[PDB]
């Protein structure tokens, strides 16, 4: 499946808006995000092992999220998406680190801080709504 | 109520990440809001009245939201709020124009575009934790 606009608009991205509604109570938080082009249905964040978050988290919900592009990215691209399946990844954060301090500005910083205490998760999609924004195009993607 | 640090947080935010929970299932969109004064315990947003936002603002929807600071704007404030009150209101977009085209660029064009068919709503706040930002004051507000 041609994921060519995907990319176009995960590259002006490094974070999402992730929501939760667990028990029925909206929460939404901003967290980090990384993705590979070679598994493109899914979405790496991590959070710290005794944060309150981690612990909806835990639960593996399907929540919702949407990105924010970077500061300097005019134009309103971004990708949305809702039933996304939530839960801990067999990725380590050794594993994602080069991604993380490639694409989030002064990441070292937090990884030598806290590093050894955050949990990976993963985000797998199914149906992604992709907008490239001003000048771009949008579709949906459904991934299997 | 000291609404100064309130003032002066919402000056660099002209959008919100707005979570909904209807059924235990969750939703999350970026919307513009404008904000006054006047009425500080409301947040104001607009949605064309034939979208699927509606069906969920219609069921009563517990909600969440936080601010995303403008682009270019030091220490990262922000606004959040949880357990927020959605209902229609009696203002009309025609009253909030003034605030969007201060506040949110090109919004005239979208205006031109769809604007006779936009619904205006009210998120009516309980509590609201405010953040300067690095450095900066945090506080809860309650209405």
């Amino acid at each position: 499946m041609d994921i060519s606009l995907l990319k176009q608009v995960v590259q002006s991205t490094n974070k999402i808006a992730l929501s939760t509604a667990v028990n029925n109570e909206a929460d939404v938080k901003i967290v980090n995000f990384v993705w590979y082009e070679a598994q493109p249905d899914t979405l790496y964040f991590s959070s710290v092992k005794t944060s309150p978050a981690l612990k909806v988290y835990d639960q593996n919900p399907d929540i919702a999220f949407i990105t924010i592009p970077n500061d300097g990215t005019a134009g309103n691209p971004y990708l949305r998406a809702q039933h996304v399946k939530l839960q801990r990844s067999t990725k380590t954060m050794t594993d994602l680190l080069p991604q993380y301090l490639e694409t989030v500005p002064n990441y070292q910083q937090v990884w030598d801080a806290i590093g050894s205490t955050l949990v990976v998760f993963e985000l797998k999609l199914t149906d992604l709504f992709v907008d490239a924004g001003v000048g771009g195009e949008k579709q949906t993607l459904t991934f299997n």
